[PDB]
């Protein structure tokens, strides 16, 4: 076992919870995988594929993000922070995408989920791009239950950091698609106690994080240093109470000690 899988094993012991950790060093395509195998519940990281899946029908239906959607109450779910202000209106799939990524609204994952035709929609991107681990299986808010041992809705580290990598810096989504995706992970607004907390100030991230039941706290970020190539981080951490709190500063850690490990 390596020294940052000691470091990283020493922060999962302190935490009490199952900590996953997956890097990709696009410098040479080494990895370095903590749990990398196991399953984790996504909550709103999945927010990502969906997002993604969107962009990759944006590439033939060109207009696509501009499609105004309805935001009716019925549609209001359990955190709705940008699709409550629009509700008896409507948002633009580019706005719902936005408001999914940078801020974790629910109600806009929903529409994603529906825009691809229901949860399979999203994970038959992941298929399409090569991600055979993904699995999203409900909508919000009940893909969050994060449950021990159910595999509903869940990735690996490992899975997950590929995925990520092939969106971002790889080529899986078109060139404008791209860049909007990697715009819109920069800019989100929820990251700043996980993995962005754990990093020399100097390195730009973007990041999607997620949060539900277990105490699960998660967060998967492109990370670009400065002249050195960029670095795909993906932590997962849950834990063994349901009413668990969130733990983010773990992520942070991990994120820390990954960095140290270069």
């Amino acid at each position: 076992t390596s020294a940052v899988q000691q470091k990283l094993a020493a922060l999962e012991k302190s935490s009490g919870g199952r900590l996953g950790v997956a890097l990709i060093d696009t410098a040479d395509n080494t990895q370095v995988l903590y749990r990398g195998d196991e399953r984790f519940p996504m909550c709103s990281t999945s927010k990502v594929m969906a997002a993604a899946a969107v962009l990759k029908q944006s590439e033939t239906q060109k207009q696509l993000l501009n499609q105004p959607v309805e935001i009716k109450p019925a549609d209001l779910v359990n955190y709705n922070p940008i699709a409550e202000k629009h509700v008896n209106g409507t948002m633009t799939l580019a706005e719902l995408s936005a408001a999914a990524l940078q801020y974790s609204d629910n109600t806009a994952m929903n529409k994603l989920i529906a825009q691809l035709g229901g949860p399979g929609g999203v994970t038959a991107f992941a298929r399409a791009i090569g991600d055979e681990t993904f699995r999203l299986d409900r909508t919000e808010p009940t893909l969050n239950t994060a449950i021990p041992g159910d595999p509903r809705d869940t990735t690996t580290p490992r899975a997950m950091a590929q995925t990520l990598r092939q969106l971002t810096l790889g080529h899986a989504l078109g060139e404008t698609q791209r860049a909007q995706l990697v715009t819109w992970l920069k800019g989100n607004a929820t990251g700043a106690a996980s993995i962005r907390a754990g990093l020399p100030t100097s390195w730009t991230v973007g990041d999607k994080t997620g949060s539900g039941d277990y105490g699960t706290t998660n967060d998967i970020a492109v990370i670009w240093p400065q002249g050195r190539a960029p670095l795909v981080l993906v932590t997962y951490f849950t834990q063994p109470q349901q009413n668990a709190e969130s733990r983010r500063d773990v992520l942070a850690s991990a994120a820390r000690i990954i960095a140290e490990g270069l």
